[PDB]
């Protein structure tokens, strides 16, 4: 009975792991897309798939990064909400913490990320009026020209700036989507949707 | 891009049929060993992949009414909790509508776990002292002589009454067990599930 228990509870671990790489793709894919149905449904099935793993693989961890990096990104310009214990902290600040996580490649594409992101956790501040939590972003972020410019647009209390036309919102959102595209052919392959897309081609 | 767009949209129908009956044997395993924890974390799960499908065969119907009905059973001394769009509905009723719904032999067993969730369904309002509800309950489900007796403890209004320790919430509960170790075997050898089982015996 114990030693039935116990297998049952690893082949569930299995399964899970193939749920979790299978609910990361779609969530790639319906962010890719622009679906934010989609989105917000595959969402809420990988956090509670997510919580139903115990141990977790590198890979695993990395996974799970990728779909948390992927929620606040969607949520960059929700200021209400709440991704971290410290309040203080707005869902840009949230996901360049995770963008410096992930074992993954600091390449060029790594870094404009990065840069993108810093410039609009400032900028959806500003956009909203709240210059006072424009300025303890900058301070958390920044923790010299670049870093200048931004403390200089803070200052002038100005809801609209160029600076942020020029390193604007579609700008990081078409950069993350490059990203998103690597992601997607990477665990193309992984075991349920291999198994998936080999059944609906066999009914074709 | 429209021809791989809809063949990904299938391929993820396909995986989440597969995970809903992956779900329903954990769920059904789980409440089989009184896992309460483990229970309440796979219900959240299934909830959220149901979500997510759209179309459904008879089987996938018939499947998540499974996950319906154990769930309204887990619940059914939670006369707080809401299953139906009528508030009046208490959880027993609403489990005892499920029942009434699958597609399923109507045999001894059948009938002997309806006329348990009928009983409970006032022997929980009565324990309580919600004596009014329970005739109420009483109303909606009746709709002879189980009837009757049934009636004459409601106007006793005795939070404990021996018919209730003849046939009680714990024979109710065993009884149930017995049709889910029947969904148990019937789905072991459902897709995600076989897979998982392979690949931890190959380790072993
Ligand atoms: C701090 N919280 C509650 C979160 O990170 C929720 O977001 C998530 C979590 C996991 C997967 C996902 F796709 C999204
Ligand atoms: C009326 N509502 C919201 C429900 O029936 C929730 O319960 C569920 C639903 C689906 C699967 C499951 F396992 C449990
Ligand atoms: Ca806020
Ligand atoms: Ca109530």
């Amino acid at each position: 009975e114990e030693e039935d228990a116990g297998l049952v509870a690893e082949a569930e671990a299995v399964a899970a792991g193939w749920m979790l790489d299978f609910l990361c793709l779609s969530l790639c894919r319906a962010f890719r897309d622009g679906r934010s149905e989609d989105f917000r449904r595959t969402r809420n099935s990988a956090e509670a798939i997510i919580h139903g793993l115990s141990s977790l693989t590198a890979c695993q961890l990395r996974t799970i990064y990728i779909c948390q990096f992927l929620t606040r990104i969607a949520a960059g310009k929700t200021l209400d909400a709440q991704f971290e214990n410290d309040e203080r902290i707005t869902p840009l600040e949230s996901a360049l913490m995770i963008w410096g996580s992930i074992e993954k490649e600091h390449d060029k594409l790594h870094e404009e990320i990065q840069n993108l992101i810093k410039i609009q956790a400032i900028a959806v501040c500003m956009e909203n009026g709240n210059f006072k939590e424009a300025e303890e972003v900058f301070e958390r972020i920044f923790g010299m020209p670049f870093k200048s410019k931004l403390l200089m647009i803070i200052s002038q209390k100005d809801t609209f700036h160029s600076f942020f036309q020029h390193f604007s919102y579609n700008h990081m959102m078409e950069k993350i989507k490059s990203y998103v595209n690597y992601v997607l052919s990477e665990k193309s392959s992984t075991f349920l949707m291999k198994a998936a897309a080999k059944v609906v081609e066999s009914k074709r």
